């Protein structure tokens, strides 16, 4: 009847005031959540953002990360204080049909992240081991056994394995930046919140600063990682009777989560400066993983003789594919964990990790093998580009399930009927939290129309455009109705 019954309140090791060892104990949840924010689903969009705007957008990344650190912390709080995840709180404070709508929506979000992971991992196999594109996907379907071995390890070593992947993809891209020797002064200048990133005038590669910046801000949080954080934050036993020990617990999970999401921010920065310093100006014409592979394997695309020699040897591209692999392994862990959370929390369905990863991976790979089938039927022509367009089109479910995850979190954590007058949110995080939630909801409701129109490709059929407008209006209005309904129920609880 409690979230993550297998590993809930497992190891509690606060030992008086020995703070840093205590920090070493529970440092896992923050890594498990942060590794999701390094998925390849936006890698290109950083590199692109670097080529179109050298170091300019870095500040935006920071801000985004900060906002992601905010809401995530709140989620952790809801897990730490209430001893229950966000899905159990929402489902407890609303009917079953809204919990089922939220269930299918979040399932579609983690399914989209799973599609990005299977595309990136399969392409990673196509690049490293030269496995055929169709075979690499059905090889990625075999991650259920990697989940079976994953199950017997334990969170003290699983949550450190996630750290291992994090520093794999972090050192892979940091190594190619160390070789680049970039002008770190311009990097520091870019990290400052300047007003050139809010303008609309450069328009390089069909992208203005305000467009790229608002895109980075819009994709700030992932809805499934909120439930994930609220569930894994409970894995440390807390008495819930000593205010100093629960306040300490909040400081604990906060410092952990910021320590890891900071690493994710560092990875995004390494991708932007990867697009600025490593690649030449405008050298990246194919945002696909294969386009970045050959672009990292062509000496004329880099801006340094050392990177030309190393690129001719073929080490940059292979490291890139390895980072693709290490990023593609995350959805096997966090996808099954979060999927269990929303499943047994929203619809009260107890399912094993076997059929979970089976169903999720299959539903994820169906459109992938359809895409590879059609493109390989056209002669394997534009197959990687179409895989990239599938990966980007999948990200609409995140915008569909984002408000129903950030609004109920902020409401339930701001109310004293769920946190109490002692552990509710400060008047500071009330303003910052509501501002961030409003901005993200607005930006995502804006993104709905752009992505739905993007489903029809770069060929604007005049008759299909009006249909895209009708469907977009219907979707955003339906999300408005669901949003005001959830607002009404939660505010009836408070």
């Amino acid at each position: 009847d409690l979230s993550l019954s297998d590993i809930n309140s497992t190891v509690e090791v606060p030992e008086g005031h020995s703070f840093w060892k205590t920090l070493l104990a529970y440092s896992g949840p923050g890594a498990l959540v942060a590794v999701g924010y390094m998925d390849p689903g936006n890698w290109s969009t950083s590199i692109t953002g670097g080529q179109n705007f050298q170091y300019l957008l870095l500040s935006i990344i920071v801000i985004s990360s900060l906002l992601a650190m905010l809401l995530q912390n709140m989620a952790a709080k809801l897990g730490i204080v209430c001893q229950l995840d966000l899905a159990q709180a929402i489902r407890a404070r609303t009917s079953r049909r809204l919990g089922f709508i939220f269930w299918i929506l979040t399932e579609l979000a983690i399914m989209a992240t799973d599609i990005a992971a299977v595309i990136g991992a399969a392409i990673a196999l196509y690049l490293l081991f030269k496995i055929p594109i169709f075979l690499a996907v059905v090889i990625t379907v075999l991650d259920v056994f990697l989940l079976l071995l994953l199950n017997r390890i334990g969170f003290r070593k699983i949550e450190a394995l996630v750290v291992c992947l994090i520093f794999v993809i972090l050192f892979v891209f940091l190594y190619q930046i160390i070789l680049s020797q970039p002008a770190w002064h311009q990097v520091a200048k870019g990290l400052i919140p300047s007003w050139a990133s809010v303008q609309t005038s450069p328009k390089i590669g069909g992208q203005t600063p305000l467009s790229a910046s608002l895109g980075i801000i819009g994709a700030t949080i992932m809805p499934h990682n909120l439930f994930l954080h609220s569930a894994i934050s409970q894995s440390r036993k807390i008495d819930r009777t000593d205010s100093s020990k629960v306040a300490e617990a909040v400081r604990f999970s906060n410092w952990d989560s910021n320590i890891q999401l900071s690493l994710a921010m560092v990875v995004n920065a390494l991708l932007l400066i990867m697009g600025v310093a490593v690649f030449k100006s405008g050298a990246v014409q194919d945002p696909s993983f294969f386009g970045l592979y050959q672009a990292l394997s062509n000496p004329d695309m880099v801006s340094n003789p050392v990177l030309a020699e190393a690129a001719r040897s073929g080490v940059l591209s292979t490291l890139f594919a390895v980072a693709l692999l290490a990023s593609g392994q995350n959805s096997t862990i966090t996808g099954t964990i979060t999927g269990q959370v929303i499943m047994e929390g929203f619809i009260h369905l107890r399912l094993p990790l076997w059929l979970r990863r089976l169903v999720t991976r299959l539903i994820a790979i169906i459109p992938v093998v359809v895409c590879v089938a059609i493109t390989s039927h056209q002669g394997s022509l534009d197959e990687h580009q179409a895989l990239n367009n599938l990966m980007n089109n999948s990200q609409v479910f995140l915008a569909l399930a984002l408000p129903f995850s950030i609004v109920p979190l902020l409401m339930l954590t701001d109310s004293a009927a769920q946190m109490g007058n002692q552990f509710k949110n400060t008047r500071w995080v009330k303003v910052m939290g509501w501002l961030t939630v409003i901005i993200l909801t607005l930006l995502n409701l804006i993104s709905i129309s752009s992505q739905i129109a993007g489903f029809f490709g770069d060929n604007p059929s005049s008759q299909d455009l009006l249909l895209s407008q009708v469907i977009s209006i219907g979707i955003i209005l339906a999300m408005i109705g669901l949003l005001i309904w959830t607002i009404i129920d939660i505010r009836r609880f408070t």
